């Protein structure tokens, strides 16, 4: 192998149109390299286990979380392309020192899946980068844009192997570690979501406290009554790991409102609309169940909404339930 | 790091009480090292999609299945220590050549949750080790003792970390590949299951096919009828994932038999059984819904049995629904 | 470690008064990290032994010689920022495809101490980066400045570690590969080289064909007329390695004219201009015997020069002999 | 790759004829798996620079010595393989505990060329292992064998590549780590050094204190007498590096006697009778100038030595030198 096609080669070739978003990306890509090395030797270095807290979301913190959110910070404030980040781990937005101010923000969860470390299932990073467009002072509200307004989102999967699927507008490329040469190679450009599928994917475990729309959809996908096989179904309870197989197998991805979590679970900044932005790259649909979530105006930067994304066709029957039922 | 509990040494340390099984182990964790190194690196080696065949038991291979199967057999038959292999990938049992002779039997899956490589998922290798017995010559026939005579069994997990779960009689040990030291190093010894677990794991997209016990039991766990909390789901679709969480985490598995699958779709020799060793080992439960796995005679060397296992009290609570239903 | 120095980001914050010459580094790197990683396995992948041709220097080619040339020109060619590469592999000079032009010149000798491969030995990379400042079209005549006029260069060493120096005008810099994070890291800041060493470091084996200048320093070192000790020897036979060990170390490395090479052996553009402006940077000298290195005029590509280099006072005390010997 | 003939197989394949010192062996090699990894990131481990003492030797020690020795000394105490070890870094023997006690002796060297860490040169680790032959208690006197007893013996190569050379009795073979799957697989089996070389290997630099013998042989390399070319110089400064060169590529290294050291400076035990060893099973000859190094009964642990090794041709022509002078 004497011509690989580095992220970075590939980004600077398509891109022949910007730097300073590409000095952005090679930072987070540095941290992402760094957080998955840790990830991989983590029971080793006794990394497992709590952290002493709860962050402003109501989740018990891990070490790993603390760790890869200050790579994540370090990093991202080190490239002078940021000016305000907001990131799962901390209860306000962190403006950048004047120093080192950029034009860009950036929402993130440094790691994702953390009730899933201890049983190494997959797990990993997301995010979203915008433009700060207002004029005023750096602050919180620079990062309520609507995911709308992405210039570039993407996620990092540490699984098996590790990938990072990124799209800047143009569609999706996915990306593998190399160990060998410790970058990121091009794997698959351009990848496209199957209009239809074949695996629905929820915690099925508050059946109990769904709502009648959510309730009949899963009743057509086990038990559908126009003789085709009911769809298998798949839950890692990692995010980025259920996404991620939506996005290569196809299927529908379901967290939505319930009793216990009246507005949803997932939050709005730093994971619905990161993974939202991929799915519509990739011709896929990803909804709150009443609009797309990509269209809607964040209020709190820790806000949360429901979550439904995949492949078009399961997303639309899936929005007729929410019409037959209101 | 001047004094690190390698596997080997803390192998060799217990077993102060043989070495030819802990040469055929040392064979089996290099040839477990080898496949993790392939898988982590699956894509950029172009090692995703089919191979061109199906199995005996009805599955579409995979290239990896085909390399790691080979690392198996190349290493375990190298070690002088085997007669028998069985293999998911082989239709009839592999004789090791006579000047290579030993005398252990070794059942394993090469690599298990084939479907879910491509959306880098967490995968394993299954393995379970018998002495042979019978005096006559080595036959497929020395493959089919009952699991209650295992020897030694495990599996390993490439996952966000690769770790082997090993037992040989005292116990369930977990250990970890240490990318620094090439070796794998003790993590957790002992590890006993909860008694009582909160997950409850199975292919929900097969509800319509479910007989009463199953529908029955589902139910209870999602709607439970004394006010305490309903159990969470999750559904990796890798058995080794599913088994994993299961053991750290507790709760239930299950890949019961159903309408599509009227035996169960797991193999017996080498997927249940060792699997039902390491639970068993832990405290835990393994029943086939009328006996323990590990009690099973088999008889034929890819047959398939219902598999349900985890924290006793679960299992315990799901063959209720057996006797309540039959 | 949350706050790690890459040498991307030393770069940019020291250099912050260019990014395409980052750009063609970040390549460079790319490139030295591939190469690093096949030197490290070279014996496994079947790679020691020979080519089967000869460069036009004289030089029996290797098989790494060929694979890490077409990773330096691949990565370089792919940065968009070159027009005109020089290789010690390639006869002519290689001009970049019109469509990838960019404006830098470089000189690289893909992997330096080629008769030193086999004995594991440490091997290096080596290059200097020019700025194209004539109108005509990209020719081999762009790449014949005085080394007075590189915008930066170094070298990478293949050693018990893998190590970068570099400088881009403002002192040396070294940085070193960490594989957990698969990148270089700065380890040591403005390295200044001893004013005076205690090592002498040539192939002793030309004694009978120096000239007269040459045999009567050596015989200072070995055999001093004022009761100090005499000089320690060291001769890697790597270039790379005994000039990094006189930059660390201190004292004075020697490559002259004699019988046999009546101009010197190694080559001016790839291999002394490149180390000349490190050690000039560092506060150390480097010459030919009759002028600085680095003020020489090359007039084609693959000419050679003597080379004597290293700790001031050690290299002003060799000029001495020569004075007193011409 | 799916018939890895890694080490441990290679010697148990071959062995065919005692484990315990196959296990002897797994434990030294899992030592310098973690030396060699150490060493790789010894910059950034912050791991140059001084430890804070000296050894019985005279030597000031590096904070590797002390890391390297720890692990050797751990990991050879575990294998319940051993029951007395020296070491270059301990004053005297050290004992096994009673309850770990087995029956060889081994001597080592935890990491040779200290002098040379800082400029990334190789290193290495040296060793010799014994069988205690006497019936006494364990003592520093089990150590004194000559190593003409010597049962298996190497050395590791922390170079461009990490490789260790092994004997056991039956020649010399050549393994190498392999990073992807953390193991020494074999690369050349039954080397044979060249009956006589081209190249010569000293510390010129004491040219001042060599006896008439040494002076004499040396103006023969570079002053020919029969219109041969000269030999070439080469000095790494460590000496498993210039060993290793001598055994692949033929020739002669030298460190002996002189005036600074009467009775050479190279330790006996655990630096020149491996090597000795290593060369001697190669078909090279190493000599103290009046009887092979392996022909000498040690009388103190830390005893020092001349050596004189290499192609069989040059030795014995030294050898000439000698009986011409004395
Ligand atoms: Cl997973
Ligand atoms: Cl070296
Ligand atoms: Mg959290
Ligand atoms: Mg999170
Ligand atoms: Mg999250
Ligand atoms: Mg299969
Ligand atoms: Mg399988
Ligand atoms: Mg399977
Ligand atoms: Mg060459
Ligand atoms: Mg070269
Ligand atoms: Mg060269
Ligand atoms: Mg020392
Ligand atoms: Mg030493
Ligand atoms: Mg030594």
């Amino acid at each position: 192998e004497t011509d690989m096609l580095t992220l970075t080669r590939y980004v600077m070739e398509k891109g022949r149109q910007t730097g300073e978003l590409t000095q952005l990306l090679n930072s987070m890509l540095t941290a992402i390299k760094a957080i998955s090395s840790a990830v991989r030797k983590a029971g080793l270095a006794h990394l497992y286990g709590i952290a002493g807290s709860v962050n402003v979301t109501g989740d018990e913190v891990k070490k790993l979380d603390v760790l890869s959110n200050s790579l994540v910070i370090n990093m991202l404030q080190s490239s002078y392309s940021t000016c305000v980040l907001v990131s799962e781990e901390n209860k306000d937005a962190i403006i950048t020192a004047k120093e080192k101010r950029g034009k860009y923000v950036v929402c993130f969860d440094p790691l994702d899946g953390s009730s899933n470390i201890d049983c190494l299932a997959s797990i990993g990073t997301i995010f979203a980068i915008y433009r700060k467009t207002s004029e005023d002072e750096p602050s919180e509200k620079d990062a309520l844009q609507c995911g709308r307004n992405i210039v570039a989102a993407g996620y990092a999967l540490y699984g098996s192997a590790t990938l990072v699927a990124l799209s800047t507008g143009q569609g999706v490329d996915l990306f593998m570690l190399d160990p060998a040469l410790g970058e990121f190679v091009l794997v698959e450009k351009d990848v496209k979501i199957k209009k239809k599928g074949k695996i629905y994917s929820l915690n099925e475990g508050y059946a109990k406290y769904f709502d009648a729309a959510t309730t009949e959809y899963v009743q057509k996908k086990k038990f559908p009554e126009d003789g085709s096989a009911p769809y298998g179904a798949r839950y890692v309870g990692s995010m980025v790991a259920d996404v991620h197989r939506t996005l290569v197998y196809g299927g529908i991805f379901l967290y939505p409102a319930n009793q216990k979590s009246p507005k949803g679970k997932l939050r709005l900044l730093y994971e619905c609309n990161p993974v939202a932005y991929i799915i519509e790259q990739a011709g896929g649909l990803a909804t709150t169940g009443t609009q797309p979530v990509l269209d809607v105006k964040p209020e709190a930067i820790h806000q949360r909404v429901p979550l439904i994304l995949g492949s078009p066709e399961d997303v639309q029957e899936y929005l007729t339930c929410v019409q037959k039922n209101q």
